[PDB]
């Protein structure tokens, strides 16, 4: 894309370990997947494009993004060692849309929707095994 957004973060490197867990699988197959298909995860199925929604300060302000295209991607191709890296990933994506926004606006309770749906989905997270 434009040369004004950041390269996403990483999805692929072979020297960092990897692991697939019991906690991972219902991440993917569970959680991912719920909050995927909810009304208001258009906004969070990819990197945010700052150059086409004229945000010229959202990189300068947020420097550690995080949206669920890249969590899919880190899913599917197996990048994580446990689940707790990918929970922080979700916990970094809501917690970038609530710095970067007025409470109350739109996005902010899209985040706050799809939020509450994950911690429901996280207080049943299983017992590693
Ligand atoms: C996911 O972040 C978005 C998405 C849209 Br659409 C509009 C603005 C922002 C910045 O918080």
């Amino acid at each position: 894309g434009s040369h004004m957004n950041p390269p996403p973060p990483e999805t692929s490197n072979p020297n960092k370990p990897k692991r697939q867990t019991n906690q991972l699988q219902y991440l993917l197959r569970v959680v991912l997947k719920t909050l995927w298909k909810h009304q208001f995860a258009w906004p969070f199925q990819q990197p945010v494009d700052a150059v086409k929604l004229n945000l010229p300060d959202y990189y300068k302000i947020i420097k550690t993004p995080m949206d669920m295209g890249t969590i899919k991607k880190r899913l599917e191709n197996n990048y994580y060692w446990n689940a707790q890296e990918c929970i922080q990933d979700f916990n970094t994506m809501f917690t970038n849309c609530y710095i970067y926004n007025k409470p109350g606006d739109d996005i902010v309770l899209m985040a706050e929707a799809l939020e509450k749906l994950f911690l429901q989905k996280i207080n049943e997270l299983p017992t590693e095994e």
